[PDB]
């Protein structure tokens, strides 16, 4: 029981924006977005391609100047408009929570609890870290005095995906402004509203022109565009591991840009007979069933002993059949849409392979509705390795639960896998829970939980479900871009 | 592997040792060293007093003078030296082994492979940190260049005890010389032999003149010339509590050097239900009766849990009964003496007060042997909070066993007492380990396990069982001297 | 020109802030306080003792149990109430600059432009390390898992000065809070008044009760309360020499509470022939002459090489010659009072030491006014290193001006003394620059500027100008007690 | 005069190492190894290709298993082995001294007491990292106890240049090793002699079979087959550009590998009026000219101030015409030759450029001898922006003098450019110096100095110049994989 906007919700920023100023789009066509829960049209975005981003990056470029004021101004105040920033979002949270849970699908109080509490803690720790970037001075071999910069990189491209379009804003802009990077930030097609909305609070909240830069537009087009650009210094990609490989490729022939990878991952969860079953069955639940399984995290392979395997399935089914699906909005809903009809048809057309393989279907397992891009919360068990569904990732709320019997097993099992995101381990034993967690090759391990990500935390991914870390005191280390400046002195002395 | 001294050991080095060459006491005085086993007399040192101290400390300041050798010399060459030290210690290995364990009456299988192997790894690891303490680049506010030195502090008077001499010794020059500091070391009245043969590798491994100085005295004399010297920068003390009081107060009469102390505690163990028992009993055992139970860590205090209460006890008792004593260079020989009659007379004094205060003699509890100072492995049960046995420190082979039914209130009882170096949790269940770790007061918490220290940990205590951390990362902080450097420029940039 | 208040100023808040709450004086008694300008009486507050500081103690202790909302707390959450505790004293900075200037004899511009800026810039940096103390995870030897804790310490008695009594407050609170202690303040007997209405800021903020407790008193009364209280766990100074002395010797006698001291300085600076003669006059002067050269950070020593020592002199005495010595809160005033008659009288004993030893008088050099403490600015030249001038801490508008030839010597002179405090260098060399710096014993040392002391960067003294360094990130250091937990496993791996 | 191999050398090991064995070609082809200087063939080598390394790929894999030596190693013991490898190295001084000097073409002194020195130093620098590379212990939001450990990513494809055979790849294996991977090296084709040497000397200092490998082969064939590995984590590559882009590349279509380049630069000195020109001229001569000027820090454009453009362009001609071309065996010889022909003639196509396009030649500009590949040491003046010898790297002894007016001018035509790995500032000014270093986008800047690199400083690049750092205390961030582990307690406390 939430406070909802008490106006009705009227969209304003659909532009292009660039020098903290609207821009149309150079080809002047635009692209609609819809809300997948009605499937109606909220409206059209200008549509970006790759003149808008010469243009944006050439504003990125002249704010990262030597001597603007973006590079001039102090440390501390660059913390201090991302920390009004976050003021400023506070101020416009239900605006936000709406026109997010509209735009995404995403349900109102996830939205508002979750999604928005999320923006306002990274981008306030964020500003901390803005005056605490600090460089080291070497006792380095021979007459000289060493001592290394952590400058910014300079024009970082930023590319979002749709299921978070706010939070995983926050997680490019809030590090790379910390640093005093400029970017050039493409937000999804799907998604692109509430990115835009906070484009006016960073105008208003006095960035220097040029520092934001924001693209609404199509993956191939104006994110190609970023990809391969010759004066973007950085690319920032979260998104399919398919097109991963394309950002990296396009990064090799264009100007050897740097590159952080966020993408998608098959993470297992590990449950052993000494655990708190209601525990590991609500955080495996939440974890492969938040915000329709449309989480990078999601828990898609769950791993349980033989002895507890039965009573797991039981609980995780009964579980699932406590959903309402409906529009977002509405009170009471439990559980919203998929963003688009390419994931509906994708997320349906596993659930078919998982009833050819021959996978016992517990519950769910079809669609739900007339409107809206619904899918039924499904549960498979007596899963094995070599199934579609225990090795693609679904992105969308379909569970698979796995027996074990080997605890070695099993962990190899788990590894066996190119992507490496997460893993959940539940177990009491302290030894069993440090060893476990020690051989997973996972980016982030949750113990006796699952889905914890904090702003605190550095999050990535291990082999092909990353290249490099987002947030913490490491994810920092990924805007920065190391001068050592070694000058010849006299005498030396310790 | 076990080899033991072919030849007959012949002392050598019982003078006091400043730049680099050996002195005789001013006073002439000089006095005797015996073996505490069979209470023979080894030889005799020359007794350093104030007049000694004066002349270690200005040639360690002479050491350490703006362009001298020590400091002009490299950091990457400081390590080494260091480096080159200890292989020079894993060399004459036997001949320090066997003389520690004759000095210290230290059995020499422990002495073999605990203390040389501690020695070796130690400024091995201190040898790493040289050319690797790095100071900061600060993005300050307005135009100007700030950067910072972790420079040395300079002299350095550091105090060691008997129990361990060679470990302790390590555990000050190792960190102290890596930061590049001078120091001036006295070693205790009892155990001198082991630090003045260290002092000829020190030479040999061609360490400038003056950086190591060593003054072999009594407390009272050298060690408060030290405390109390107005050209020391720093002190670094380890022994009783009651003298640690003296050292930090005769620190702010003099010239308010930098302070940290090391000093003994009731160190308490905490053993739950759901605990491997045997795991329990066996390092609770060895916690409290490693060298005679002469450790600053000793588990004094064992706390178990009602229903695991009698049966923890019948396991502690069979242990320390399968103890034989006698001369610590016999290698079948499983205990050894105390240092001297002062700690043997205390340790049956406190003995008595276990028997008069009500507590119940389980084993062991009186003298043993015509010669030596030996005391019996004993074993208390039944003991209460208000006893003397378990508040004082004993320093001596007596173990304390206690139960408890509430968690909270244990904790409580542990954390009872103006020690607080270390304490040991026994429990299979994760969330308890962390969080009664979290709630005890101590330096080192060591879980499922006890005295496991190392030299990449930090070891320290909490309230008055010390006064900083000597090891590890932190350890190489109180070593240093942090100058900052503020240059105004024309214009700043990130 | 600046905004003054527009209403009279009204004080309020005169009494002992425990847990959140108003108490009076066990007591009873209060002492007075007074405007150094007018000697006029401003109020009376309540005069704490011991029995005062022991109920603010067992409020911080209570406080900082285990449980207790301030341990519980998030450390964002720490963060956020500083940040808040930042906006209201911005709200109430013509209050706070006002009561300031009216109390310390400070002028309201520099009060309102630099100690109300310094304030919340200092309270917002303290704010943004409370979640990003981090501690380690170490390597350690065998099969272990060791960690560190960076824990809060407990109860922190916190003694400030009357130069900067809101600035030394915040530099107290602002590290200490965000690592999570609780205080225990005793505000100068001289300068209480600012400190109680922040303690209405930080009840208004919701701080947890307890958490800042601030005991207005004497010296050695409360002060000593404090310093040898048996429940405060640190001990953190800002004064004379004289005073640190028995802090750091009554918390020998205590318990071993931890100690850090910032006491005065005879700063000296270097001067060479390639300087912008103008910058170094100009900032030399600043240096010494800043607050009525009621700085520890004061520019005493002025050695200048022999080619511009007269054209510098010459400089020196027109610029302190254009002074206007009247009530701060005048507009036009560019000097003020001393704070009591104390230093008003100490400083012109000094004076006359110059004048009977033999220095110039080239200006001042006397008292002014019937009414207010206030010393002319005064300056000496041809000074020699054996005066009384050039050896004690005036701590009043008085400025020597030395020569010099040789580099070295030089250094060696500015080296000489038991003070080092900080220190200032004006060249256009750079090898110069870094050498000389790297050279001189002192813990801020400034190039081609003087005074500019930041959040960011560490301050603090060598030798007898301090224990211990205040801001940035070491700064931060000294208010974290480091638990190091080991936990035993079945098998590591790297 | 150095002293010199007593015996003839006599080659060896010519053959792909792999589980610390001497394996065949797959194949069973062999490439030649020729002396550059006498274009004699020296011997030859196996030649490996994909099966090679998918040979040495599953032996590192194998290695880096879980339970492994490698793996369950203590990390001090890697830094053992570490260190013993560097005491054989210093032990086969003269041999690889030797070695290195024939078939690299590279001056003895320089190779004995630069390459031979740097290697030793590197290694005993990263052996020292080996216990000290720690994780953090993060202060989340919430209930929750979590912790980061810096795993090991690997296997780790290493690919290394001609230039600096041996030096090269301390700085590969050494830093990997330290922090527990296991390396897959590939040498160049021209040198793979010294480092099959190193191979035996890794077996000798027993490192686990697997750990290090050595494939020896052409680069498209073993190269190509490394870079596009689907077990192969992270790629080290140090090279052209060209290829540099092709690694990238591959690296984005097979597995999303892991990759820091260390390409070529142009980069450029600034010589300011206010310098010393025998210090700048020297520098900038040593900069440009060593090693027959192939070293990826190469002061190819050497801009200088119009007053002293002549002058500087005099003395630079004068050193550069001192200088005796021959056998770097031979005592005397003071340049040597090119590594192959390819160089030879991209060197003097360079040259010939530098006149068709009007540059002046000063001095050399054209081949020496019948026998080797023996460039002239040439020098241009009034060179211009636009031409080739101003943009390409030369890879060969060549100068290339420019003069400038405006200091704002140069830094935007020095920092006008693709590349950016160094740079260099000559002025004694701290303003201008710190300043212009800052302005400089170079990822390593010398002032009044050049090609000063130790192991303590990281070194990389800006731009199309590198991809990472790969020394110093950041170096060994590119070497290690993140996992963060998130521990849900019941109750948290700070
Ligand atoms: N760095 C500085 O601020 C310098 C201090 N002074 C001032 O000169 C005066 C000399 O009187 P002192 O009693 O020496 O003051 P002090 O030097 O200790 O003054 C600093 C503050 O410490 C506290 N304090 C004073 N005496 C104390 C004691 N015995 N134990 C614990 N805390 C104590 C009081 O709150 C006082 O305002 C003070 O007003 C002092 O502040 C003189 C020279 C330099």
């Amino acid at each position: 029981d939430l406070p909802v906007l008490l106006t009705d919700l009227k969209i304003q920023y659909t532009k292009i924006f660039i020098n903290n100023e609207w821009h149309d789009s150079v080809s002047g066509k635009k692209f609609p977005v819809f809300n997948p829960a009605t499937e109606e049209e909220l409206c059209q975005v200008e549509e970006g391609d790759k003149e808008d981003v010469d243009k944006a990056v050439k504003a990125a470029r002249q704010a990262f100047q030597i001597g603007s004021p973006w590079r001039t101004m102090d440390a501390s105040e660059r913390g201090r408009l991302l920390y009004k920033l976050a003021d400023l979002i506070e101020r416009d949270r239900l605006l936000l929570a709406t026109m997010e849970s509209m735009n995404g699908g995403k349900l109102y109080s996830n939205a508002y609890l979750s999604d928005l509490a999320g923006c306002i803690k990274t981008l306030r720790y964020c500003a901390g870290w803005a005056d605490k970037i600090q460089g080291r001075t070497i006792p380095i071999d021979g007459n000289f005095f060493t001592y290394t910069r952590h400058e910014p990189i300079g024009v970082c491209g930023q590319i979002i995906p749709w299921n978070f379009p706010l939070v995983m804003l926050i997680w490019k802009i809030g590090p790379a402004l910390s640093c005093g990077n400029t970017v050039v930030v493409k937000p999804a097609e799907q998604t692109p509203l509430t990115a835009l909305h906070v484009a006016s609070l960073i105008k208003e909240a006095g960035f220097p022109p040029g520092v934001v830069n924001i693209v609404p537009g199509y993956g191939p087009t104006a994110g190609a565009a970023i990809s391969s650009h010759m004066d973007i210094d950085k690319v920032a990609f979260t998104g399919s591991t398919e097109v991963g490989k394309l950002i990296k490729e396009a990064a090799g022939k264009s100007n050897l840009k740097r590159v952080t990878l966020e993408l998608g991952g098959k993470s297992p969860c590990i449950v052993l007979a000494d655990a708190d079953l209601d525990n590991a069955v609500e955080f495996a639940h939440h974890g492969v069933f938040y915000h329709q399984g449309q989480c990078c995290i999601a828990a898609s392979r769950i791993f349980v002993e033989e002895s507890i395997y039965d009573e797991f399935v039981r609980r995780s089914v009964e579980r699932a059949k406590k959903y309402i699906l409906g529009n977002p909005l509405t009170p009471g809903v439990t559980q919203g849409p998929q963003i688009d009809k390419e994931q509906y048809d994708k997320i349906l057309d596993l659930i078919e392979s998982g009833k050819k393989e021959g996978a016992k279907l517990e519950c769910g397992g079809g669609p739900w509705g007339n409107k809206g891009y619904f899918v039924q919360p499904t549960v498979f068990s007596n899963v094995t390795d070599e199934m579609r569904i225990a090795k693609e990732e679904i992105f969308g709320p379909v569970q698979q639960i796995m027996k074990f019997k080997s605890l070695d097993d099993v962990i190899k099992r788990a590894n066996n896998t190119f992507y490496g995101l997460s893993a959940g381990v539940f177990t009491k034993d302290i030894d069993k829970a440090i060893t476990i967690s020690s051989a997973l090759q996972a980016g982030t391990v949750w113990v006796n939980c699952y889905g914890v990500v904090s702003a605190q935390c550095p999050f990535g991914g291990f082999k092909m479900s990353g290249n490099g870390r987002e947030l913490g005191e490491y994810g920092f280390h990924e805007y920065t871009e190391v001068k050592t400046v070694t000058v010849k002195i006299s005498q030396k002395n310790s």
